[PDB]
């Protein structure tokens, strides 16, 4: 059985993994939800925790704990572990009874209960590439340390090129680890993108185009953050850094590829030439689901894929010209030391100020451009606590150095 | 350093492994040619007898032996062991010195040496699909009875198959054996076909086409027989039986989809509905190389794949009514017993003829189709000699079978 634990039980990731593993446990009961962790949402909690008994329950927001022990008294032979706060996530890490974590948790919150996670050296599923763009020396470091620790890989191209991998080879290794590529035989990278709601936009186009424009996708619902992203493409400047992290592959060895049907999620090139790639419709309940049962899979009754019916799968390279973000994300990551960190953090305050109508979308990658000119790459601490402080402290930086771009030109 | 034995080393399968273990070899030193066998061509396996000094050397044409060994005195610090026919082949299949065996031979000579193969517990990378459709349930007991003997798919879709599956589980069973799709979760087989020159054709157009219109294909140049199946799509039909017994998935998990580009070369669905696939520009060194270093990887020259020129992938169902003999595969498949070996035998003789000018396109599934509506199930023998002649005498009568029915119409 397998002992798993939900971290923003409410979010979309949070969702869809209590979602397949519903579904999963009807075909076979192979998951315990052992815990689940929210943030506010005391009323959804409560109705998960009547489906899944979950032996915690944790709630972000103090000021609903008192409402939540309460709730849950109505539950019927149910006597679980009602915490709250950072120190309630800390006590679900340390339990032995669990075994895997779903991140599912953004920005602070997310790194700080991935980094909790590790030191208890548990399977930690991540679906936050912040953390991993703009903290991954911290996260190698912990690693390192924590030996029986793993990440594994959430973001669906991520999970594609993991899923394309051998099983034999990547045990013998582990994400995050340095020859991790070596050891897997990789040579090549083509990481697939859906292009977003503006690939097909002329440069006129762009220079007016809004949030609200993008806030329409051509394939899928998600978070406007994301979908912000999609549309520059910065998402997949900050997958290529989180490829580079977790697979130790370099950065000339990474494709960024546009595939607008969504099916094939990702491809990766052995030292031999051929050429792997995992396929699904768009679901995100397949790379969560696979990060729960690595190294084994499990049945599910999800639609069988239809090739027939899909019919014509399509591939182009991106317009660097259109998407400078993309560029912004390689040059950022050949650098190296901190500026993923500064690209990351730029990004959230530019993303966000376009996403608010504040600026448009090239002064998106200008203000970034010009964060990322102005740091100075620092020595990298060798101590872990360290580390994390000098991180926070860059990353802090960065989104006041960005916020200042702005000011200036109002 | 892999040591590994080429029998038909002339024919194509065993110039293409040739081809790349020197191309591999100059990038890294990993392969001992430690045999070469052929039929007849001594003055080619002299040639290769220089380039890769083997220790062993066989003729199958006792009549050149003589030749063959003055041939090989000009080459200067080399001492081979010279042999010919039936005994020199069974003479290398015993070398301890021998771990894996290409085996680029058709028809019954080639069954021959694999069975010997199998009898000294090697590694037999099997190109021959008509040997396996045809005496599977042979190749399935003596790899029951010689367990550290295995067979390693080389026909390019089995391998794509063969090298999107964790070797980690494949490790814990092999090719042909019971259970193997249980233990590596295999749910289902795309076997990708290039569709042969007739897929856009009315059946008016069918009724008349010529074998000078099915020898020119639309993307490889290949044997005569080969490509007239491939404009049948009786080649997908022996390999979707091919499938059913080296990997134990059931005739209904097995799709045979069109994918005219050729890129993508089969897929897997494994039981969570997660696909994964095998991609190259056509080429077999790729499937002849990964047979040779399963379950590892080596390093090669071989042109990159570069989607974005690739730029389109299609995929459509394959007509029944306009391939027949598809649907005839399917039939004796599921029928079992030694149906396949009745397909396999008359197709033989339905391909020659309409290779030949003797008959039209439908008379080769209507000839087919007759004689497995002539054919009754047979008791399987137990013991294994008895099951070999029971395999050769079925083969037999189904080539005559199909024959009077020629000579009846005509
Ligand atoms: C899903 N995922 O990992 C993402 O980063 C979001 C996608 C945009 C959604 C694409 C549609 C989709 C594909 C797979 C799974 C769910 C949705 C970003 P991109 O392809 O536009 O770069
Ligand atoms: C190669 N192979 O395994 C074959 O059975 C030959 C192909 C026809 C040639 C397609 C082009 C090709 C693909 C892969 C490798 C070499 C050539 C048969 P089919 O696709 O027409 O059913
Ligand atoms: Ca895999
Ligand atoms: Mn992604
Ligand atoms: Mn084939």
């Amino acid at each position: 059985p397998i002992n798993v634990a939900i971290f923003g039980s409410t979010g979309s990731i949070g969702t869809n993994a209590l979602n397949i593993i519903r579904e999963c446990n009807k075909i076979e009961n192979v998951f315990n939800v052992k815990a689940l962790y929210v943030n506010k949402s005391v009323n959804e909690l409560y109705e998960q925790a009547r489906e899944f008994l979950p032996e915690y329950l944790c709630i972000h927001d103090k000021s609903v704990y008192e409402e939540l022990k309460e709730l849950v008294k109505n539950i019927k032979d149910y006597k679980p572990i009602i915490l709250c706060g950072d120190e309630g996530m800390k006590e679900i890490c340390s339990s032995n009874s669990i075994d895997k974590i779903v991140i599912g948790i953004d920005s602070f919150q997310g790194l700080y209960s991935t980094m909790y996670a590790i030191m208890n050296n548990k399977i930690v599923a991540l679906a936050n590439k912040e953390s991993i763009v703009s903290a991954g020396f911290f996260l190698k470091k912990l690693l390192n340390i924590h030996k029986n620790a793993k990440i594994i890989p959430v973001d669906s191209e991520h999970s594609a090129i993991f899923q394309c991998l051998d099983n034999n080879k990547v045990l013998k290794t582990k994400c995050l680890q340095d020859n991790f590529s070596k050891i897997n035989n990789i040579n090549k990278i083509f990481l697939c993108s859906s292009g977003g709601p503006f690939q097909n936009l002329t440069m006129d186009e762009l220079k007016n185009v809004t949030s609200e424009n993008a806030l329409k996708h051509p394939k899928w619902k998600m978070g406007k953050k994301i979908t912000i992203d999609s549309a520059t493409m910065m998402n997949k400047g900050l997958e290529v850094i989180e490829t580079h992290f977790l697979f130790d592959v370099d950065y000339n060895d990474i494709e960024v590829i546009v595939h607008k049907e969504c099916i094939i999620h990702s491809c990766v090139e052995f030292i031999d030439k051929s050429v792997i790639s995992q396929m699904y419709y768009p679901d995100m309940q397949i790379p969560i689901l696979y990060s729960l049962t690595w190294p084994d899979r499990i049945k599910t009754n999800l639609k069988p894929l239809d090739l027939a019916q899909v019919s014509t799968l399509t591939f182009h390279k991106p317009s660097l010209e259109h998407f400078p973000c993309i560029k912004l994300a390689y040059q950022a990551g050949i650098k190296g030391n901190f500026y993923p960190t500064v690209l990351n953090a730029s990004n959230e305050i530019a993303n966000n100020l376009f996403l608010n109508n504040k600026i448009k979308y090239f002064d998106i990658s200008s203000i970034i451009s010009q964060v990322l000119e102005s740091f100075n790459s620092q020595k990298v601490s060798e101590n872990s606590e360290d580390l994390m402080k000098q991180i926070l402290q860059i990353h802090s930086w960065a989104k006041d150095k960005a916020t200042d771009i702005y000011n200036k030109h109002n």
